[PDB]
Formats: C-alpha cells, sequence, structure tokens
RNA sequence: UUUUUUUUUUUUUUUUUUUUUUUUUUUUUUUUUUUUUUUUUUUU
C-alpha cells in the first residue's frame, strides 16, 4: 500500500525457433493459421492463465489473456501469445521460402500454407511472399523483414475506411531493424511510400465472394 | 474448449446434385417411411447432431420412431474432413430430403383428410419458434427446416429469402447464408439465377416479410382472453 | 441414438422448504432479494453448470443457465434457479406474515424485507402483503396464493406500454391452484378483473426516479 | 465468487463536500505537492483493488511521501460501514485533490507554474479518451472521479462527460446517478435540473467537441500519418 | 407445445460500493479464403 513511480521480438524469435524448430512442419503451421481465430475465441472463454492448445500434432504452451479478466497480466519476452505466434510463424514461413530456390518446394508452401485474411481481400501468393504473409497479424514485429508491408497494408486499409485507425498503433511503435519509431518515421519515408504503392496496386476485389454475389446481396441491402 | 484444432482441406468441386441424392434416397427408403418416423426426426435432429459429436466413429446408425438409417458422422471434431459421396447422408441432407418428402405427400392429393393429418403430425420447431405455423403455407413452413436450400426451386426460393430476411433483421450471422448462395435453381448456376430471377426472389421475400414474425409464439386462447382486457 | 416423444411448483416448494426451513431467516432472505439482480449477472459470466452462491450467511446450490450456452439445459422439478427461488422465497415471506397477528413481527417483516421492483413503482407494504410481494419475479408460480396479482400487475404493465407483452407468457400458462390455464381463463374472469382494479388504483409514480429527472434526461436524449 | 451482503437503508446524513474539502485542506495543505498527488492519481485504482483485500476498517496508504488516513470499505463485508462528513475514501480524495490541483492552476497566471502542472499531474482517464490538458483545465480534471462533488467548480463538466458517455453507449447509466443527486453550489438537483438547463447544454457542446479518440497516439505519429492523408 | 428454461423491470440518501485508468519493441478489442462439398447459429 505504498507508491512511487523492454520486449525485443528478434530475440523472442531466436528463443522460439530454438525451442520449436524441432517440432515444426508445414502441415502443423497451416492448421495454426486456419484456427488462429478459433483459439482467440476459446481462450476468451477459458478463465485460466495459461493454455496448451494443439494444432494438428504440435502442442504448445501459450499465455492466455484473451479471457476478459486477464487482459492486463504482464508477459515475459520469451512468452507466447497467439499474436506473437502468428508473427513468429509467419516469419518462419518466409525463412522456409528463402532457404532455397526449389520451385517444387516453393510450390508446396504456396499450396500448403494459406492466409485467409489475405485471401479474403483477393491477395494470393502470386502477389509476393512478403506482401502475402504481411496480412497475418503479428508481422508488425518484423517491419524490416516484411518490407513495411504490415504497416502499409494498415495505412491503405485505414485510408479506405476498412480499418479503425487505432489498430495501426501497434505497428507505429515497432522498430525498423535497429531504428526507433521516432527515427524511421523521419528517415524511411520514401521507402514506406514505395511499399505503399506496392500495396495499392494489388487486387482488393476478389475474395469478397463472387462479384455477381457481392452485388446481388447489396441489392437486398447487405455487405 | 479442449483446444484441439485440425486441418480444413480444399478438395474442390465434388459436383453434389441433391436431386440425384434425393431419388437414390427415396428409392432405398420410401418403403420404410411414414409421418410418425419423420415427425420424430425433425424434433430430435439437433439432439442427434450433438450426440454424434461425442461418438468418434465415422459412420453411425440412429433410429427415429421405428426407422433406422445409415448416416455419416463428421460432427465429431476430428472427422470434419471425412469425404462424402453424393448418395451418402448427413443429418443436414436428411433434414432437406425429408422436408421434400413431406411436401410430395401434401401435394400427392387434395385430400383435406390427409393434409389435416400432416399439419397435425409433422412439426417444424424452428417455424413455430418464430410464431409461424402451417397456415402460412406448406412451402414456406417447411423451408424453415435446414437442408431445404438444396431444393430452392421446389421451395419457391423461401429457404433463401427466409435467410435474407433473417440477416436484414440482424437475427442471423451472414456466414450462414453462404450455403444457399452457391446452390442451384433447378437447372441454373447461382451466377445465372442471381442475375435473372431477381423479381421472383423479391416476391418470395415479400411473402416471407409478411409472416407474423413473433419469436416464441402464443396460444390462441391466450389472445382472445387478453383481448377481454384490451390487449391485442 | 434412439428417439421418441411437467414441473409442479407447489411440490417444489414443499421440497425446498424441507431442505431449507432449517437455514432461513429474514436477514438472509432480505439480502437475496437485494442481489437477485447481481447474481443474474454474475451467473451469466460463469461458464459452469451449477453454482453455490451465498446470501449473507446462507449458501445454496442453484442451477446456472444464465450463461449464454447453458440456456437450454433441462432442469428437474426439485432444482432451483434464481427465478424459482425468488418465487419460493416470496411465498415464504407471506407464510411468515400470515403465521401470526403480531403487529411487532409484522412490522419486522415490513422493515427487514424489501422489494426494489415494487418500491421502484412506488408500491410499498401498506398496499398489501400479497400485492406487494407479487412484484417479485417467480410469483407467477403461485397465482392462487398471490390472488392473480403477479398476472394482473403484468397485464396492467403491458397496458401502459411499460412491459413487452412476451413477458406475460410465463404467467398465462400457470395454474390457479388446481385448474389449467385453459379452464381458469374461462372461469375466473371476474376474479381476475377484481384483482386488476386492485392493481390499477395503486400509486405508480412514487419511489422510483424522480419526474424532474426522468424529463431532464429525456431533454438530452435519454431514458 | 458470489458472496452477497446487505445494504444501507439510512438516509441523507448531510455530507457537504465543500465542508469536507475545507477540513481536508486545513488538515493537509501542509503536506501536499504535485509529486505526491501526481502519484495518487496514477495508483488510485491500484489502491482500490488492494484495499478490497485488506479486511481492516481503516487504512493508511502512502503516495510519493504523503501518508493519509483513509476509510476502507472496498472490502466486501465492510460496504455498510458508516462514514462521517470529514472522513476520506479513495473516491472523495480523488475529488478533493482534483479541486486542489485546480486551485493551484488558478492561484496565479504564471505560465511557468501552469507549465509544471500540465507536465507533472496527469489524468489517465482523460488521456485514454484522447484528451489532454490543452482541451482546458476544468474539462481535463473533470474526467477524474469524485469531481461530481463540485459540479459548479468544474462547470458541469463531470455531469456532461457522463451524459455524453451514455449517449455514446460507452457507459452504463447506473454510474450517472451519483452526479444527478449532487448540488450546483447552493441548489438541489430538483432546482438546477429545472433552471440551469441551457448552461448544461453548453457544457455538453464543449464536451461533445473534444477529440474523442480512445487510446492516445504520439504527436510525431499524427504528423507522420498526415503525410499519407490520415487524421 | 410446456405448471418447463431464458431475455426488461432491481427503491429512497450532497451518503457507501460496483464499470473508464496515459508513457511502454509490452497486453486486449477488427480484418480469417475457394467447392450444388463438410462442420459451426437458428429448434414449438
Amino acid at each position: 500500500l505504498v507508491f512511487y513511480d523492454g520486449f525485443d521480438p528478434d530475440a523472442g524469435y531466436m528463443d522460439f525457433c530454438v525451442k520449436n524448430a524441432e517440432s515444426l512442419n508445414l502441415a502443423a503451421v497451416r492448421i495454426f493459421f486456419l484456427n488462429a481465430a478459433k483459439a482467440k475465441a476459446a481462450l476468451s472463454r477459458k478463465p485460466e492463465r495459461k493454455a496448451n492448445p494443439k494444432f494438428g500434432e504440435w502442442q504448445v504452451e501459450v499465455i492466455n489473456n484473451h479471457f476478459p479478466g486477464n487482459r492486463n497480466n504482464p508477459i515475459g519476452n520469451n512468452d507466447l501469445t497467439i499474436h506473437r505466434l502468428s508473427g513468429y510463424l509467419a516469419r518462419w514461413v518466409l525463412d522456409q521460402y528463402n532457404e532455397n530456390d526449389d520451385e517444387s518446394q516453393h510450390e508446396l508452401i504456396r499450396t500448403t500454407i494459406i492466409n485467409p485474411i489475405a485471401e479474403s481481400n483477393g491477395v494470393g501468393w502470386d502477389s509476393g511472399p512478403e506482401i502475402y504473409l504481411s496480412f497475418f497479424p503479428g508481422t508488425e514485429m518484423f517491419l524490416e523483414t516484411f518490407k513495411f508491408y504490415p504497416l502499409t497494408i494498415g495505412i491503405h486499409r485505414v485510408k479506405q475506411g476498412m480499418m479503425d485507425p487505432q489498430y495501426l498503433k501497434k505497428a507505429l511503435r515497432q522498430r525498423y531493424g535497429t531504428l526507433t519509431a521516432d527515427k524511421w518515421m523521419s528517415q524511411k519515408v520514401a521507402a514506406i511510400a514505395k511499399s505503399l504503392k506496392d500495396v495499392e496496386q494489388l487486387k482488393w476485389g476478389k475474395g469478397g465472394l463472387s462479384d455477381t454475389a457481392k452485388t446481388f446481396l447489396q441489392k437486398f441491402g447487405i455487405r
């Protein structure tokens, strides 16, 4: 009853890869990305402080504070949330891709791994492995790795009134490799603007069902 | 809530024709059907869904009244990708096939005695739970069963438009409409019937919109009673 | 896998009184009726199937299906919900009152036991023990005991657009002692109409939120 | 946990916040300063939660280097413990101190001392709706709880903030009731609700014209984002 | 359908208690894809 008055994800990734490089494969991760949603829900229902969900055949200790009451429980730099997984695991896939040149293996990834959030906006692997994987949440942790895309997708989304600005706040504090938010907002402006044009010219069309159906339903007042 | 998650494949197409599966079904079963059997089913459908999501077996054989049948189970979490041939049965597909079977019965004759029996016997909890009864029409009453989006023509678009009205009122999550929107109107693609049969649909909607949408109906004696005290 | 095709509160009361006559007193009950609300809330947050809430110093096993998902879990004729307590417990108070003639004890009840729903409509013990206690939910289970008041309050409420009719449905199926809904709707019409006049002439303004305030808030688009 | 207790029935007592405020300033003016208070306002909710564990009737918490005798009935069992119009709860402190800060600001027109105050003292709730000192002192501090004790002094803002909050469905209307029974200096609610209606609607318009974000965003971020056509 | 269940109504008090609570490479709240497939709301 008496009163007075630093998380690095690059580090967290090395930690995470170490403990799990062993147990990972495409089919496991694929299944994670599909149910990233489903678990956010369930964990909000569970009152517990931790949980060990299983994706396919890869169980993992994640911290739960999706439950209403836990939302403010502090978290160590090696701890996992679904968000942090989504980020780390996205980065993993990219690393799997750049590992090699194999068109056969590259095609396996584009076949196995699938990103609903991206596909829901008509964006596919053909657009770019970076830009594709940037739609997964948690990629704001690795702006240099993902070429500002996780940011600029957000920017572009906010510009079209499809996202509440307050969801950018996560990304705007994050580093660019070894630069503070305050520094790179100043230095990397053109680079960011390049990375936005790149985002702008994607097809933001397909994904929202067929076009016929899009419109049909609009006729009877819906979205 | 036991936080086990699984794959969800693509395996595109499958070309499932419900009219095809329906005939195969009537052939194999017409023999063993009757209002008592079916009546029961429609009341224990959701019951049977829940119970199959415990039983880990791939196939099951439930029994309604005195009618047993081979259904495919993948209500159970792990089984949700088990592939299904266009003659096989899920609860869903039965609910659709049987809903149509009942319609055929009604339309078979104009016997006021047999229609009597049908209204009286068979019952759609979902319809009644929106304050809707047989008197609104047969086609519209049975369209409230799930599975009837397999036969959009046969039920005069009502399965689609019920869904649309449901969304328009924020009574339903739009994900659940998507089922219908990929279905056919007898011999058309969605792409086609969405383009052409728009007027026909808006009619079907108007009909659905003019139903006594109550949620939890009342008894008829209660209204005439309350109407004594100036309530209506 | 194989399929085919009624709760009597008079009985449920005897069961309930038996198991709890022992542990009850005014100060306990009083506290229940105050937090009847607060528990409806909390139980909706708890995912569990049962709960043992404590009112003052009287703990009790009640069935929870205030949680969204449990709402359809079937319930035995001896089981308690808050609603069924509220009813039973209301009946208990009346029985306490008619037990005796003691003006001293009668005054202890009017002092100890308090009904917000009644007082919020300006209705107090002076109106009648029956009519007062009829504002408590769950009294529809005992229409004969509470002289059609639980019903007619509802009727009168609906007449003044202060209640959605659909809340009367509970009461309209309930018995009058040993008569079906279908029978007494026919036979007891005058009696009901007497019990409604009785209701009509109470004071519906006082006790609640002051009329000045009612309006004030309306001016800034509020009720 | 579901452990329900009884409820107070006694009425009116007399708690005159202007009275209790002077007694308080008298007893404590001595020991107060921006550092102490600054701290309080940041650990107020912290202290609430901690007192609802400590079963004692009274407590003596300390902020910065300022200790004080508060009355605890955050603890479940204690919620009916009766309180004299000179005693302190966290709530009443929040109100008293919010007023103390205002007196400080108004004491002079020293741009140097106002500087210090804006810089030091900080209302998490105001900042967490995207509101800062620049919106005005009276309006900024009204976001503290307890300031409904002094509706005049804070230009109705404590009431109208609450109203706007409900109008937006950001708040449960039960929590407005506190204010609606309070005074406007020398009037009953009954009176000031009747008469000072225009004055209130003004105070509302002011509150409604605040930059109601929710969660701040650094000033550099806005000017940055304004390069890409975002505000 | 229901002698079921659930969702509105929960008193006065210049009283008391209960939601809001900034900086942060923290945390939480949006976006979650194709098939006349399958699963997941609707159930008198």
